[PDB]
DNA sequence: CACCGATCGACT
DNA sequence: AGTCGATCGGTG
């Protein structure tokens, strides 16, 4: 199921959805939302260490995400209990999907894969 | 210094 | 109007 999670998302990069998505914001969120149908548990962990130093990235609320950051445009996860910031560059979208990619055990070359079409 | 925040400009 | 997200000022 490692094998599964990783053809997966390979897939996803091939698929026509994905090329469906205008801006870098919006495979942001199909990333995001594909990662958790995979693993909810894992989704879950690599979220909780997943902060910044005055911003909650991740919350179960718009309201949390609201309430510890100024504006950061919190945005809801598509088949998803959660809520994640939206005003970052991507740079740091990239940051948030390598670090969620790497705690759910991706290989390297796969986040940078991904990483790389955000 | 490398990392983070969020203003405000670019594009629609 | 509204969205996106690079740029640059903060910060530890």
């Amino acid at each position: 199921t490692i094998k599964d999670k990783v053809r997966a998302m390979r897939e996803l990069l091939l698929s026509d959805e994905y090329a469906e998505q205008k801006r870098a914001v919006n495979r942001f969120m199909l990333l995001l939302s594909t990662l958790y149908s995979l693993d909810a548990q894992a989704f879950a962990e690599a979220t909780e260490s997943l902060h910044g130093r005055t911003r909650v990235y991740f919350a179960a609320d718009e309201q949390t995400l609201l309430k510890n950051g100024n504006q950061t445009k919190p945005k809801h996860v598509p088949g998803t209990p959660y809520w994640v910031i939206t005003n970052t560059n991507t740079g740091r979208k990239c940051s948030m999907i390598e670090h969620i990619m790497q705690s759910m055990q991706f290989p390297a070359e796969l986040i940078e894969k991904v990483c790389g079409t955000i």
